[PDB]
């Protein structure tokens, strides 16, 4: 499933865009 | 758990965000 990270996808994910949630930028990542 | 939805949350969803993925904005949804 996708999910959004901060600072970045972890080891296994890719990144697919981004999330805004929170004030925040997120990596989304699958 | 939070979806990326494309138009909008649904009935008993509720919008937290957004997201950017293929190029398009979603709803970002928990």
């Amino acid at each position: 499933d996708c999910y959004c990270r901060i600072p970045a996808c972890i080891a296994g994910e890719k990144k697919y865009g981004t999330c805004i949630y929170q004030g925040k930028l997120w990596a989304f990542c699958c």
